[PDB]
């Protein structure tokens, strides 16, 4: 009978443990910031002829570099953010998750470093450590947005190899402004990375916008798997200079993403009016749900997302598990005090409302 | 925006004169150079693959199963059955593809400051794998048989000590298998893991290195896919079998939620109907004994091979005879080894004409 310890585990992973949100079948899950609308049935009746067309080639690899996705992609994107691009600015991965593994491959790794304001989404210093790239932690201020004064000067004493910048963020839901975003490439070295996960349930403008300026420094990350209601495809991708394009393709896997997996998304993006007009609901529940936590008395972190980051409890893990015992599956994010719920729809706010409502009289 | 190139961006230094892998996608009708099953998935299978998306289709907004658990449940049955080794889930982990698979156990036991040993020439991505995850690569020559030679091989791993050593069988490209016994005496002198790539197992009727697991749990790790007998290299399944530490070990590095719904589900169709779909490995088989005589017959040096391809020379420069096959309209793979190629067996339709094209170019002498 052996174990982990048995065998020759590199020493940095000893006593680590493996990251994901628990996966518990509880009624109301409110925990990883999926869009809770299930996709469309046209979406659904056209996916499931084109996988009766393409399922006769399922024995040959797939198409290697993805051009058809990336068109559509590159389609989607021109007319979401107004900035012109085609396949050779975009690049598709599965998730973010692995797009954000193959730029900390290609620009960051041993030697190099990656700066993030935390708090921010917690796969970034995960995935920079799992790549060998040492993670730089600056702090946001007391309302949760990034001080540029402290930014600015980090940045320019550290001289990162990547600046993460989330916006709208995870947890906190704010927007960093392209003035600020500019600031920032302006004085980043190497590359900076903006994560557009949610960036459609924000009106204000893309960081494509900034491409053409800065084509040496910005890449935009975005994914399929927030407003556009498709978690379950993992597909994320980036809009670059097609010089990152090139860069990604000398680390990627050959063949990384699947048939099924590309001819899914580009049905998906051919919805993808249909399908977005959630964010509007979604907007809508948002601004509800947020009300009412500061009509309970909770402290509300105002957010440009589909989730709301709010306190402030003495324990938050303990006010989670309350949460949980009512049927209610939220994030406990490690942030004294906070914690994140997302947005879904009505009956599952209500459910969180009514929890909400119930723990606060706890004081827990 | 002015206008640059990879040259401006900050890429490591290492990365520097690279080229992207793969073999380049030409449009030709017969491509005969990724070790595919040439045969269409089943009607049935794929009667099953287009209900089973009906049904899980309306879920396609939620994360998948990130363990993927019953993925893992059938894959053991699998692998029961088709070795003989009884194994459960605890046993199985799976990723996009073979390539990730590996990705994640060098990140799990390579990495900076460990090394890799293979036996060249060999599975051209252990080596990429190897530097894309900072482990050193150390290439032992295979003999002049191309077969793995033994007293170097054992020689080299006792004086290097590597973190890894990969073994390949049967190999690509070479298509011979490394009996049990040498596998074992590998293992025996390896200090850290064995990777025995079993890529092609479903084509030799010999027996897995899954029955070795039993004795030798903290280092084998038997890795497998779904890409070449199982013919299902678009639907991207790569697996291991080995003692359930190994899955707690691989946890620490995969990317959460690496396995998408959609690859779950259809890996699943497709294990359902495993004992029809590799039903084609018989026929292959025999058409690779069929292709390699006639080679032979012509002149050729052909490997003896238990694969599902067939590894043939000598040529002046193969480079050159690769495009004489292009230009009667048949792909092969140009494996960069000089004076070789490599063909996959295809249906008969096929092979026939690859020997057709092998027989005008043989008396071109290239
Ligand atoms: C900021 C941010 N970026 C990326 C991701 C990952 O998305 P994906 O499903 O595309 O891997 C998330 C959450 N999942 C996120 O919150
Ligand atoms: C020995 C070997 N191992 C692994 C692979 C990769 O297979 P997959 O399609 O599962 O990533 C190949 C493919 N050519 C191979 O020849």
């Amino acid at each position: 009978k052996i174990t982990l310890s048995d065998l020759p585990l590199r020493e940095e992973l000893r006593g680590e443990h493996a990251y994901g949100a628990p996966q518990l079948n509880v009624d109301i899950r409110l925990n990883t910031n999926e869009n809770p609308y299930p996709p469309s049935e046209a979406l659904v009746a056209d996916l499931v002829a084109t996988v009766d067309k393409i399922a006769t080639e399922l024995n040959r690899y797939p198409e290697r570099d993805a051009v058809e996705l990336r068109d559509e992609l590159a389609a989607y994107i021109t007319k979401q953010t107004g900035v012109a691009v085609t396949r050779d600015n975009l690049w598709a991965a599965n998730g973010s998750n692995e797009i954000l593994q193959q730029l900390l491959q290609a620009f960051g790794g041993p030697g190099r470093t990656a700066l993030g304001f935390q708090p921010s989404y917690s796969m970034h210093p995960i995935l920079a450590k799992g790549t060998h790239t040492e993670f730089i932690a600056v702090s946001r201020g007391a309302d949760f947005r990034i001080d540029m004064d402290v930014a600015l000067e980090e940045i320019r004493a550290k001289q990162p190899d990547i600046v993460f910048v989330t916006t709208p963020n995870n947890p906190t839901g704010d927007v960093t402004s392209l003035d600020d975003v500019e600031r920032i490439i302006n004085v980043a070295p190497g590359i900076v990375i903006v994560d557009e996960a949610y960036a459609e349930f924000s009106p204000s403008p893309s960081a494509t916008t900034l491409l053409e300026k800065y084509p040496t420094k910005l890449v935009v990350s975005r994914t399929m798997s927030k407003a556009f209601d498709f978690a379950g495809g993992r597909l994320g991708y980036f809009v670059a200079n097609p010089a990152f394009i090139d860069a990604v393709m000398l680390v990627r896997l050959p063949y990384h993403l699947s048939a099924l997996s590309q001819a899914a998304a580009i049905v998906a993006l051919r919805h993808s009016a249909d399908t977005l007009g959630t964010v509007e609901k979604l907007s809508v529940e948002r601004v509800r749900v947020a009300a009412r936590l500061e009509e309970l008395g909770y402290a509300v972190v105002p957010s440009e997302s589909n989730f709301v980051f709010f306190g402030d409890f003495s324990d938050q893990h303990a006010a989670w598990q309350a949460f949980l015992d009512r049927g209610v599956l939220i994030r406990d994010v490690g942030i004294a005090g906070h914690l994140r719920t997302t947005i879904g729809v009505p009956e599952e706010n209500d459910a969180f409302l009514d929890a909400a409502a119930e723990i606060i009289k706890l004081n827990l």
